């Protein structure tokens, strides 16, 4: 596994309503899976861009440790939220986002609520699922490389699937497979 030191520094919190789940910090933007958004009861069909223009700025929270991050825009990307904030992340290191393909490893950090508790080698199977260990909180966890001195980040995970496995797309919000967040 990636030692974890890079991506620990931009792992956030991020509440909106009942749903409370992971985000990554970088310069002023937090991005997290747009499902953030839903009460789960609008996870059968969501509307998101109603959705979306439906909340407010104050609608969403963002902490990192204890310091919380006033959010002063949200937008969308695909299936990732990108909330703007008035403060860039002064432990933003070197990074770029990448897409890859079933069977490259990369490293995870789990989090549950910003909070790091594992790091895991992965790789997801050719249908694009990956098996482990990562709950309600655990959503939002990315994956990355370190390339020198460089973090490749190239996976958010989304949800868990009725089998168990889980789906996630790449840090502009594509899917990994035929996958919804429905």
């Amino acid at each position: 596994a990636f030692p974890s030191g890079k991506v620990e520094g931009c792992m956030v919190q991020v509440t909106c309503g009942t749903t409370t789940l992971n985000g990554l910090w970088l310069d002023d933007v937090v991005y997290c899976p747009r499902h953030v958004i839903c009460t789960s009861e609008d996870m059968l069909n969501p509307n998101y861009e109603d959705l979306l223009i439906r909340k407010s700025n104050h609608n969403f929270l963002v902490q990192a440790g204890n310091v919380q991050l006033r959010v002063i825009g949200h937008s969308m990307q695909n299936c990732v939220l990108k909330l703007k904030v008035d403060t860039a992340n002064p432990k933003t290191p070197k990074y770029k986002f990448v897409r890859i393909q079933p069977g490259q490893t990369f490293s995870v950090l789990a989090c549950y609520n910003g909070s790091p508790s594992g790091v895991y080698q992965c790789a997801m199977r050719p249908n694009f699922t990956i098996k482990g260990s990562f709950l309600n909180g655990s959503c939002g966890s990315v994956g990355f490389n370190i390339d020198y001195d460089c973090v490749s980040f190239c996976y958010m995970h989304h949800m868990e699937l009725p089998t168990g496995v889980h789906a996630g797309t790449d840090l502009e919000g594509n899917f990994y497979g035929p996958f919804v967040d429905r």
